[PDB]
């Protein structure tokens, strides 16, 4: 028994089905082993959805208007966002996206769910790993309330199939996209992973890619924080955040390894969720639930792993958007453990885990396993130099966007 956990990849051997059907794999994926085949056609109808601001209610919010080119397709916050909850608005006045979003770039290299040797979980699509496929992420935004705002599917249909795009898929699909609402969703999602997957959405053009491959060198501070995120006993950072600078190949350094962990980052206090002081976003352990996974709870508080390409030019940092600055998210994982009561609100714990999940948060991984008392793993200069490193990580078309002080906040239009 087989399964294919990214596209055109070597199937792989399964050995085990945990719940309703996530696979554990006999060996890690290899992101190297992917085949994307271009579909310029498919790809071209996927960028058309994508753009596409009729697709809300009200009108005006595509993809998008969460998701800007111009910003390596994470979020360019609206005025409203920035003065709030510092995570993407919705499609109207006062509603917002329950977490941050991030970059679309490399996502075609989130591998489908699937455990790995205890095992661990790994892949999917969402911080908490509830979509298998993008395919099916699509049904997120455009049903969300908070973000597109659609009805229902049959109202999508109706809608699109009006339009222009409803043409073109009915051209390509067949007719009765305009009929059966879930055979719409299912090629809107089709076209979509098709642009997605492109290679124009994973262009590997920062600086560390030139240093990867063509040798064009870093300055000694960013080689000072290369090593200082490799250093097991300092930044540790590559333990979750993984990176091979190997083969002269990009793709082996997508920093991150696709998989789960709890580091308890503070409650954002302004998102409209958390004024409830009983609710906490607990991140994979719904997804668990809805699969069935055994003892889902042990789960709770773990997100995904993000990738750290183009960090250095986002507005708000983190599932909830709470950090306003890289620094500050970087300065987090120093003294988290020594000085919670600086990060957490004055409290000496953890505040946006519930007290019954705070036992599952990683207080052994280094930098995150130093008590009150024991100095920081880490200087404030290796700090800085931490910054410097993941500045590199910044595509060519984007690094005007990074502040031109390291320790301030990105461009904003
Ligand atoms: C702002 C209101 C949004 C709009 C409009 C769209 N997306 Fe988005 N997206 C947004 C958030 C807050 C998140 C993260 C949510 C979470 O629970 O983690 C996302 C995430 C995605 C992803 C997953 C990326 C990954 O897990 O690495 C993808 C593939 C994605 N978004 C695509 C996408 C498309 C195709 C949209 C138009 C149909 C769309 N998004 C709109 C917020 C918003
Ligand atoms: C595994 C135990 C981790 C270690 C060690 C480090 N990081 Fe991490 N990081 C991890 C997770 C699960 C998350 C998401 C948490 C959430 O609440 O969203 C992150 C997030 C980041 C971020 C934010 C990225 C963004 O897109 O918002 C950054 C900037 C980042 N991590 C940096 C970083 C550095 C420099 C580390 C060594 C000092 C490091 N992380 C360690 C998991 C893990
Ligand atoms: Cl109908
Ligand atoms: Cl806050």
């Amino acid at each position: 028994p087989t399964t294919v956990l990214l596209p055109g990849a070597p199937p792989e051997r399964v050995v085990d089905t945990i719940g309703r059907g996530t696979p554990q794999v006999a060996s890690k994926v290899d992101p190297t082993a992917a085949v994307f085949r271009p579909d310029p056609t498919l790809a071209a109808l996927g960028k058309r959805v994508f753009f596409d601001p009729a697709l809300s209610e009200p009108r005006g919010m595509s993809c998008a208007s969460c998701h800007d080119p111009g910003r390596a397709f994470a979020p360019t916050l609206s005025p409203a966002a920035l003065a709030g909850p510092r995570v993407p608005q919705g499609s109207r006045p006062g509603h917002f996206s329950r977490r941050n979003a991030p970059s679309l770039l490399y996502v075609r290299y989130v591998p489908r769910r699937h455990f790995y040797q205890a095992p661990a979980p790994f892949g999917g699509l969402f911080s908490d790993g509830r979509a298998d496929t993008l395919a099916e992420q699509l049904r997120g935004p455009l049903f969300d309330p908070d973000e597109m705002n659609n009805a229902s599917a049959a109202a999508l249909m109706r809608k699109i199939g009006r339009t222009g795009l409803g043409a073109a898929l009915a051209g390509r699909f067949g007719p009765s996209v305009r009929r059966d609402p879930e055979r719409m969703v299912r090629v809107l999602g089709e076209a979509m992973q098709a642009y997605l997957q492109s290679d124009e959405m994973a262009p590997f053009s920062s600086r560390y890619d030139a240093y990867v491959t063509k040798r064009a060198p870093l300055t000694p501070q960013e080689m000072r924080g290369l090593a200082l995120f490799r250093n097991p006993d300092k930044g540790n950072c590559m333990s979750c955040h993984t990176l091979s600078d190997t083969a002269s190949r990009p793709e082996r350094s997508l920093f991150t390894d696709f998989g789960y962990d709890a580091i308890a980052v503070p409650r954002n206090r302004a998102l409209p969720a958390n004024r409830d002081p009983r609710h906490f976003d607990n991140g994979l352990c719904d997804t668990a639930a809805k699969l069935r996974w055994p003892e889902p709870t042990q789960w709770c508080a773990y997100l995904r792993t993000p990738g750290l390409r183009n960090v250095a030019i986002k507005e708000s940092f983190m599932h909830n958007g709470v950090f306003d600055t890289l620094r500050d998210a970087v300065a987090f994982y120093n003294t988290r453990s020594t000085d919670p009561a600086r990060w957490y609100h004055g409290r000496d714990t953890f505040d946006d885990v519930p007290r019954a999940y705070r036992g599952n948060v990683n207080v052994n991984s280094t930098p995150m396993n130093r008590r009150p008392g024991t100095p920081p793993a880490m200087t404030d200069a290796d700090v800085d130099d931490l910054v410097a490193f993941l500045r590199t990580l910044t595509d060519a078309r984007y690094v005007g966007l990074m502040p031109t002080a390291p320790d301030g906040k990105a461009a904003r239009p």
